[PDB]
């Protein structure tokens, strides 16, 4: 019988479990912990202290080593015998020349890893990607694997790192993998859909938690223990916005406080537009932009009334207008606050008014709420600038109260600001004058 | 009536991404003209404040802004809402793509409003590049933004795609796509689907529904959207376009380029900063003179043909001339700016290649290489061979060389006295002058 | 009419005419026509320019047409559909005729660096023009593979004639990959190379290679390989070493380029862009890097000789390799010792000595010295340079240390090793060896 050794979280094991399915060659699979929970009697089978290893033969049993050379002996082991190390002398060393590569886009995207928001570690995985795509354009025609059309070793040697990669690299640095190589991503892709592939490939959860071993302790999302991560500022009407919804859909998050003018210097690797908030999830994706951010949490909430009304086209245009005419409405007061200008002042009326009267139709029902007796995505959207502009007016103003001008809008604020998940989200109105007063 | 009522214009990129929602979504609808600006009437003033369009109405109530009414309609009919995406991650994707096209079109319009702006080009070239970024980062095959999957992220942008690769061109010299293949192919895919093709504008409506934006003093504005020749009255592979169009009585704008130095803007409408070049109707740019002269014939429908279409060897017989009389340009050319025996000896040459082909008549009797009428070679040699007679021999220490090409001289003589001749070029003494003016030129250091 | 058409099959230029008379199905009489020295007079009477091809059209009033592009559309010009090959539209065509017009100078770019294959400024001038012509095709495709896209055009029948001949031939005599700043003329090319006309009309890479020779320089340093295979080598380097036993034991002939090092030629990174030696470049014009990958090339091609590699035996096979990874350790913590000293490098060396002396101790190959067994292979000649450089660096640089008293059927290898006729072609003396390392540590300091 044929007997790997192996983890199922490791993707030089992944190598030789796509080659075995490639080749329809059947294996018994021995689970082996690794790092600590690595046992001794292992330890006598490969001195090298790794996995994967392969025994071949019940009565006198020997063992291969290395995940390339047992990979080798599999794909030399099942028709066509070698097929996959290529057809001809001139392929075969193209392939051999890939296979060479290999290790230093490995040792890049780990040390990456390893130092997750260092500008020259990452440079040196841009330089490394963009070097491996240079290989597969020199090798291809029209890809989209190293020898176009036919899946290759130098394709199975490399896309076990590409699948954990992928997740792993956004949600410990950041840093998509492909942003480099556009190859590297095209031959990830189309490996991706062959059974070898998915059937042994672990969860974008799995592949994150799989290199957790490798991140520093002290990088920030770490906390959050794979969980979702929202990057965040204890002073910001965007950030209220997510963590309001968060609070209001009894969304599981971490919190991490990233300090403004200055932002570290690292922050733009989580998002280059270096603003928060920014939202990162268990599958190690990117959710950029509060009220997008809003949204996503609406989607995948489990608990809470619905603050987007799925199902019903015309309530989802009223919380879609409500939403576009408090973005006018936020332009307007941030701009007036900061700049003081007269057109800031007539835009923020002007919004203000649009709101006012979608408001006096109650599309929702009676309740002082955009969303009638409970806040929705549009009341979400617009609380926290509400509860600026009752910090900003009318002492920093010298007199005038939008309030007073519009009920309605004012009714949403103080009923808004009386909730349970707004006390747990705002400062004191006293710490936004303070800000106020600090900015000037 | 129906359920749905929409106010749109034809002209409105904007209310082109609610009508390709309609039709993906196999959603119908009464539409309403409503006219633009100036011709906008009050009562829909008073139904859509703001003062745009696309609004719809359902049932009554009112709905404003086209990525809003989209997805209402989007939402409405089977299966609702897929094109704003299949899953929590999709969509957000999709979302956070919508957030960015407003840019792109800012930008764009930017550059329409002052087309020949180095600025406002570097922008678009930053916004083109930078939305193709964000294509490669959500896609693996393509076309669209999510690979074979059509969804709003697409809508919201492929009525602009379609209507600037037109007017960008034509307007500004700029090809919307250089600096963005992603999103070409994402244009060229959304093009061939039912959805966009049945309501998109034509080219020329492309370019007409922009020209709003566009400065009255940009330099083609004169052509009302028709054909427009940068030109210079001086120049001989200029003189081919104008005999050509004279001939094929094919209408052209002029616009009269300086040389020696072009304007800085040149350099945008043609980047190898040489006059001629053609912008056609439709929005596209016909580059290099005797090129031009051949695609005027192809286009033309009045007069007789330059090139003898339907005839091979005859066909051989003008490509032939027309080969050779290139090297008698670059001859002559090289012989008038710089002098140099090796330039005399390639006029020579070339002149006795086209003598040699002049003697077998192929297109029987006549001075003209076309026999009695002027062809496509004719166009190509004769303001070389008015240069010529310019130059030669008050300018060439005495060497004439029509006194020992006699067929050439014909030919030369004949298209001079044609009435296209005569409404093209200058007097010979002009020639000289421009002539006299060059060589004193050269002598400033 | 009946064609008669003049050729060699060495030339592009009449690859061309070919090509488009099979796509438009016209049939002619061949006739070979020699080139250069070989031109006849008969000839040079027919077409005066001295060049081919020439069409002849007709028996009964023989005529001549010149020049390929004109050949060519003649060709397209009387089969069905006349002239499609030239575009289905007025547009379509003017972007075929400019793409014509900028073939010339790509060829003249490529046709320079042969002229001057190890020339920094001839390279770049030639990746310029490679990037200029993707850069026509970026503009004029949505999504290739043509110029046209999904149609094979004249753009194309223009252009592949020189790709098919250039790829090998520019590896082989530049060490240049004609597609490295042309990614769509890759794509180009490969479709191409693929329709019946071109696979069935393309010399052998090898006939490419020997085509163009006639333009590359006496004094280039693969000239004298005739074709051959040439390995780019150095007498004292144990890497090239590899390369040339792996010759020797499959009696594989190569032409030897003796190549400085320390410091190296300017034009070696234009062989190998990682700047060692050896590499090797094959009659095909494939280039292939890397002492072990030249060895492991070397033993699938040869036809003699005992076979270095163990193929039909998986598990010898994995043997085989093992012991080569193995190779890699100790080359690593040898080199790393000798070069930089260092108690590191000292451990992994005796490390990889204790792994290859473990495999050598279970002898997979049966009786003998060798890993092998009785003879070498793949195994032994990754190692033996190296051995060699351990016998002449310790004890005398290593302070009294021997790896040989630690590793007995290592230091068997060894001994067997250097005992053959083969290591005795390949190897310096010990003594040469010696200096070889004290010439190191001078140069030092
Ligand atoms: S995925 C976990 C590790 N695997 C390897 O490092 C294998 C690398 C070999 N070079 C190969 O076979 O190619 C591993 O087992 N590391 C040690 C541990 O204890 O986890
Ligand atoms: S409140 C702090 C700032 N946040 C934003 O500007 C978020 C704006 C986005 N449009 C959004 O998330 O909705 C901030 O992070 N400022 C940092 C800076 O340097 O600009
Ligand atoms: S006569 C003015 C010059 N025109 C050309 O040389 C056109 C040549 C093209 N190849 C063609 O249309 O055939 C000119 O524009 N000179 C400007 C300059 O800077 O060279
Ligand atoms: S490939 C051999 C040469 N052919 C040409 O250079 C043709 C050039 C023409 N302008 C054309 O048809 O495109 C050739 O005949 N060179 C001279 C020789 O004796 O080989
Ligand atoms: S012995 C001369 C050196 N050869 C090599 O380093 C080859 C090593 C490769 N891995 C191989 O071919 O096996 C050499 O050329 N050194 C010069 C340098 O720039 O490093
Ligand atoms: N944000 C609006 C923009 C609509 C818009 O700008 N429409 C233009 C037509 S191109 C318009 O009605 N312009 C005013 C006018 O034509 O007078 C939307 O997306 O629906």
């Amino acid at each position: 019988a044929l007997k790997l050794y192996v983890s199922a979280t490791c993707p030089f094991c992944h190598r030789v479990e796509i080659v075995a399915r490639e080749k329809q060659v059947s294996y018994d699979r021995v689970a082996v912990g690794l790092r600590e929970e690595m046992p001794q009697w292992y330890k006598q089978i490969n001195p090298r202290e790794t996995v994967p290893t392969l025994e071949v033969g019940n009565a006198d049993k020997r063992f291969m080593f290395e995940s390339m050379l047992i990979a080798q002996y599999l794909d030399n082991s099942g028709a066509p015998a070698g097929a996959l190390m290529g057809s001809s002398a001139a392929q075969r060393h193209q392939i051999e020349f890939f296979l060479a590569q290999v290790g230093d886009f490995i040792g890049a995207a780990h040390g990456l890893l390893r130092d997750p928001l260092s500008g020259e570690k990452r440079k040196a995985m841009d330089d490394n990607a963009a070097y491996v795509d240079g290989l597969l354009a020199a090798n291809q025609t029209t890809g989209p694997y190293y020898c176009d059309g036919e899946f290759t070793m130098a394709d199975v040697a490399l896309v076990p790192f590409l699948v954990r990669l992928k997740p792993a690299l956004m949600y410990y640095a950041g840093y998509d993998v492909f942003c480099k190589a556009p190859r590297m991503k095209a031959l990830w892709a189309a490996a991706a859909q062959r059974a070898s592939v998915r059937e042994t490939s672990p969860t974008a959860a799995q592949c994150i938690e799989n290199y957790r071993h490798l991140v520093p302790e002290s990088a920030p999302m770490m906390g959050a223990n794979g969980g979702h991560v929202l990057y965040s500022n204890l002073f910001c009407p965007f950030v209220d916005r997510a963590r309001l919804a968060s609070e209001l859909r009894k969304f599981q998050m971490h919190i991490v406080e990233v300090p403004l003018h200055p932002q570290p210097e690292w922050y733009k690797y989580i998002n280059p537009r270096d603003t928060v908030p920014a939202l990162f999830t268990p599958s190690g994706e990117a959710v950029h932009e509060s009220q997008l951010i809003v949204q996503y949490i609406d989607c995948v909430a489990t608990k809470g009334s619905a603050l987007v009304p799925r199902g019903d086209a015309e309530k989802e245009y009223e919380v879609g207008f409500f939403v576009e005419n408090a973005g006018y409405f936020v332009g307007g007061l941030m701009s007036w606050i900061i700049r003081g200008g007269e057109d800031a002042k007539a835009e923020l009326q002007w919004a203000a008014g649009e709101l006012e009267q979608q408001l006096a139709k109650h599309p929702f029902g009676e309740g002082p709420f955009f969303g009638g007796k409970r806040m929705n995505a549009g009341d979400v959207a617009i609380l926290p600038f509400l509860v600026r502009a009752k910090a900003f007016m009318p002492e920093f103003s010298g007199g005038y109260d939008l309030f007073a001008h519009f009920p309605l809008l004012n009714g949403l604020a103080e009923a808004g600001m009386a909730t349970p998940e707004a006390k747990s989200v705002f400062r004191t109105l006293e710490e936004y004058k303070e800000h106020i007063r600090k900015r000037q």
